[PDB]
């Protein structure tokens, strides 16, 4: 018993995972795997716009059925929403202009602007761990906004997934003036084990059918042709 549509809620503003084109058409690689996906389970799918952190909240009030939007599987909130296997690896880093000394420490941070996406993985390790000793943590609705105001100079720095960073903006005309400062910031209890497709607890017969379609793409090369589009290197990780 799936829905005859289910209803799949992502932001659009993480490219090149999730955003939409002049046209206002949702793309990127979380569209391609989501729409390749509905097409193997054989049901019908609509995409449904919402900033990141109402994602969850619609999800538990059946606004939505599924969420596909680079979010990570993390402890936390497995206690709250079910999620898919795992559908591509993501590491946190810091960018910052160009020649920065900043580096991801509370020395090189205290008395600076970060910006972090609310409602992310981000938000949540900067908060904890560098708000609360006085590195000036801003929370964005949404991200599009944090690259706005670091270009505008109102941020010294933003935290991120690495790979939406390196090529949603600094391959970017925009990110020509920024780089990447310091090494990916690992830690297991914050940022998670890849991301997947957030679901609710219960409704553990639309995971199998997730479950099954990624398994089926992966297997016939689907999911690397799909990645090839976007990316040069292995987004899955392994
Ligand atoms: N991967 C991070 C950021 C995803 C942001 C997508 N708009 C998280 O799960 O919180």
């Amino acid at each position: 018993a799936l829905p005859q549509t289910v209803r799949i809620g992502t932001d659009t503003t993480y490219a090149p995972f999730s955003s939409k084109d002049a046209k206002g058409e949702f793309i990127g690689f979380d569209i391609d795997l989501g729409n390749e996906m509905c097409k193997r389970m054989q049901v019908k799918c609509t995409w449904v716009a919402s900033d990141f952190d109402a994602l969850i909240p619609s999800l538990k009030a059946k606004k939505i059925d599924a969420i596909i939007s680079s979010l990570s599987i993390t402890d936390k909130r497995q206690q709250e929403i079910a999620f898919s296997d795992k559908l591509y690896a993501a590491d946190s880093r810091l960018i910052a202009a160009k020649g920065s000394p900043i580096q991801p420490t509370l020395e090189s941070l205290k008395g600076k602007h970060v910006g972090v996406l609310q409602g992310s993985t981000q938000e949540a390790y900067a908060n904890d761990n560098w708000r609360t000793k006085g590195v000036d943590v801003v929370a964005y609705a949404n991200q599009d906004l944090i690259y706005s105001d670091l270009t505008a100079g109102r941020l010294d720095a933003a935290l991120q997934d690495e790979v939406a960073a390196s090529e949603g903006f600094l391959k970017q005309p925009a990110g020509k003036e920024y780089a990447f400062a310091g090494p990916s910031v690992k830690d297991k209890k914050y940022f998670g084990d890849g991301t997947g497709v957030g679901l609710r607890k219960d409704d553990t017969e639309l995971k199998a059918a997730f479950d099954k379609a990624l398994t089926e793409l992966r297997q016939d090369g689907t999911y690397d042709k799909m990645a090839k589009k976007y990316f040069d290197f292995n987004v899955y990780g392994d």
